[PDB]
């Protein structure tokens, strides 16, 4: 019986160094990201419209073109919904797929369904382009040392569809790429051919980036078994600051903050979470202004922050990788 889905709990940094540390703040690119990554989102795609496609086309081709050895797979199910039966296409990219333990970072790329009103269209850019453009730009700007994988311990990124409801949030009508992600994830065993452990006992974190992109986020500390990543996360912003690496930026005002949250806040993460996989959910406390309105734009997102928010991540995940 080995004891190797116990490794994530012992499983330590391998913390970066401040030259290596300049070498990531300077490794990443806010405009290319914005360009490339950013803008082609920044369409409606709610479940099931040509936009979802495109998205999801987007999203894979950015992928492609890395050096990185990325496998791509599309998980395409049914699910009802309160407008009948629909189709739905979670994203998966995973790094060494029989690698029997996986960093998670994951976000949804569809956009929430509303009627256009008075010729405006909701394109949901903190919730969630700009999560999705920060993991194609950290898959991006990591890519030679991503591409050092092909601790038995690898990167995987999920978008999951179907995040919003198509009404108001409710049980049946949310978290439909999730719901059905974790079920398949729980009752796939991993590594191919064992006997008694599941693609979830390999999750080692699930680190969900959720309404990024507004101006002065704070996330707080929501789960104690996750706590030790998120102080990670505030010494690597603490540092990173100290070193003159991030942009219109302050300790007071910094992201990262001293807080519980005991509420529960329904997101992707809930299928997993009550799964027993460890999360860390990066969504901020409290939501964007903009957040469900058609205001939730790209002339409303802060760049600075999500520069900032780029750099601290990508030290997080080399750090976790030990690259
Ligand atoms: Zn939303």
């Amino acid at each position: 019986a080995s004891a190797w889905p116990e490794e994530k709990n012992y499983h330590q940094p391998a913390i970066l160094n401040s030259s290596a540390l300049r070498q990531i703040a300077e490794g990443t690119s806010i405009s290319e990201m914005w360009q490339n990554d950013l803008q082609p989102l920044l369409i409606e795609r709610y479940p099931g419209s040509p936009g979802s496609y495109a998205a999801r086309q987007h999203i894979m081709q950015r992928i492609q073109r890395l050096q990185a050895d990325w496998v791509l797979e599309i998980d395409t199910f049914l699910s009802q919904t309160p407008y009948g039966y629909r189709s739905f296409s979670n994203i998966i990219s995973t790094l060494n797929p029989t690698a029997k333990r996986h960093l998670v970072l994951a976000c949804h790329y569809d956009s929430k369904y509303f009627s256009h009103w008075n010729n405006r269209v909701f394109v949901g850019a903190t919730d969630s382009a700009v999560p999705c453009a920060m993991m194609l730009e950290l898959a991006r700007a990591l890519d030679k040392k991503l591409l050092s994988l092909k601790p038995d311990l690898s990167l995987q990124l999920i978008f999951f569809d179907g995040e919003e409801a198509f009404l108001h949030f409710s049980p049946q009508d949310s978290l439909y790429g999730s719901r059905h992600l974790a079920a398949k994830m729980a009752s796939t065993p991993h590594p191919p051919g064992a006997r008694g452990t599941s693609q979830l006992h390999g999750m080692d974190l699930l680190v969900l980036l959720d309404l990024i992109g507004a101006p002065n986020p704070t996330f707080p500390n929501f789960f104690p078994n996750s706590a030790r990543w998120f102080e990670r996360l505030q010494a690597i912003e603490h540092e990173l600051h100290e070193l003159g690496l991030l942009k219109d930026h302050s300790l007071e005002g910094r992201y990262f903050q001293n807080y519980s949250y005991g509420g529960v806040i329904q997101d992707d993460h809930i299928p997993f979470l009550r799964r027993g996989v460890p999360v860390l959910h990066l969504i901020p406390s409290p939501f964007p202004e903009v957040w469900h309105t058609m205001d939730d734009n790209e002339e409303n997102l802060d760049e600075s922050t999500i520069d900032n928010l780029n750099k601290i991540l990508q030290v997080f995940v080399l750090e976790y990788l030990h690259l």
